[PDB]
């Protein structure tokens, strides 16, 4: 059940922008610019306004009422607990009907370099014709990268080195330390190596999506099940199993990448695998 | 079974530094400077050398052989896959006997501001008496922070807003997106709120450690079990359970913090909890 159509939402946004002297350019960002994303009910409206007077917007929130009644909103460049990590000033809003609008205000001066930030951008309005070469959105910066012999070694090095930090956390009875290093680093390097395997098998012309979220489409159900099994980490016993499964998958996938691209298979696996076994025995 | 004593390791490091004209200051960093850490077999030796000629060290690795035979080493400021994220040039080494040395080379000029970077620092050698006010190591920058009414609201805002991103990932059958947002953000804000609860209950004069790794000492076994149960995430069914458990813990703990510090309890819980229930039903 829709309470508003997509055309009604775009009209609310653009009619507001057209009427306001301060707003000179409007762009669209994110998955709605991406012809390779299947449309669904969760696609945010990522809208950017380029404006002549920033402070006149920040002074009061009343002008936002045109977008509808809100369930929640965040102003991430205006919080105390969190520092600014994007330029400009944004409003992340979830509305009563489940629609989401992430609205960014940027000073007009930033238009000089804005288009270098991301290629998934579509120009919606340009009152003064500032944009002389109009960009065509593309997700090409998100395709799988081909490794080099050096970056392959680097990935193996970071995987196997950080494995030793999971071991330290488990042997010290500091499970949260072990979990964070597995989540933030060890399994991320495993997923990177898997992305290189996908590139070898299927090519370099498509994206696996943010957080590798499209990976399931491009790997065996057998390998997908194992990957998901590594995310059961709520005990020391489960964490040793997850870590050992992660190591087994990494051996199999990095060996395939090395043999397909004619790289040396490094000694990290042999040396750290023995280290893991010895440490586990010492504390068992 | 030790193959080398701590005194032998320190002697290997300092005798090397004393003999070398290029090295003028040596410091120790990390948990070995921290009198509140219980010593164990996994404490790295975090050593920093301040040197007159950086490039003469980087040219060749032979000089590292004095530290022993290595199982693995990383040179993180000299990789292709990973950009530099620390100043200077470091060597992360794990040795044949399980000893770990993380050795950082820094130019002498950086000594002007180095001591502002971290307070868990101990001066080991200063050939020219460059350090006139000698620092005393302390972990005080790692104690629990007292929230303000604004930062309390900010934490609640980020928790409940990001809950909606876990919902989106689960409803889209994009579980890796949902898992990453729960791991990187949702549960981190839960752990932050729990740290504030600990501060109220037990005070502001101690550290919960990196990755909150000492948290188990300061919360009920009952609450610890629930926290660990949230880390079972290897299926859509498990992820809905984890998310709902995370929300329940957050309600209980943020309510206690608000009532103890006389903050307003925000409407995020009510509004987003209903949103979650509706979305789960819509896709079930």
């Amino acid at each position: 059940m829709k309470m508003r159509t997509e055309k009604q939402i775009y009209d609310t946004i653009l009619n507001f922008a057209k009427a306001d002297d301060r707003i000179r350019v409007v762009t669209l960002e994110g998955s709605r610019t991406n012809i390779n994303i299947i449309p669904d009910d969760f696609q945010d409206y990522d809208i950017t306004f380029f404006v002549t007077d920033m402070q006149s917007f920040i002074n009061s929130d009343e002008w936002l009422n045109v977008f509808g009644e809100r369930l929640i909103m965040q102003k991430p460049e205006d919080m105390e607990l969190f520092p600014k990590e994007e330029k400009g000033y944004s409003y992340l809003m979830l509305f009563w009907d489940g629609v989401k609008i992430d609205l960014t205000l940027l000073p007009l001066e930033v238009l000089d370099e804005y288009f270098t930030w991301d290629k998934l951008v579509k120009l919606l309005l340009d009152k003064d014709n500032r944009v002389t070469n109009i960009p065509v959105p593309t997700d090409e910066d998100y395709y799988i990268e081909h490794p080099t012999a050096r970056s392959f070694d680097d990935c193996c090095n970071e995987f196997w080195n950080t494995v030793t930090y999971v071991v330290k956390g488990l042997c010290r009875k500091e499970i949260l330390f072990a979990i964070d290093h597995l989540n933030n680093i060890v399994r991320m390097e495993l997923l990177r190596m898997i992305s290189w395997k996908v590139g070898i098998e299927q090519g370099y012309s498509f994206s696996l999506g943010k957080n590798y979220k499209f990976l399931e489409r491009y790997i065996s159900p057998e390998l997908w099940k194992k990957i998901l099994a590594t995310y059961n980490m709520g005990s020391y016993t489960e964490m040793w199993k997850s870590l050992e499964l992660c190591m087994g998958i990494f051996r199999m996938v990095s060996k395939e990448v090395a043999q397909c691209l004619n790289y040396l298979y490094p000694d990290y696996d042999k040396n750290i695998s023995n280290y893991v076994i010895r440490q586990k025995e010492k504390y068992q």
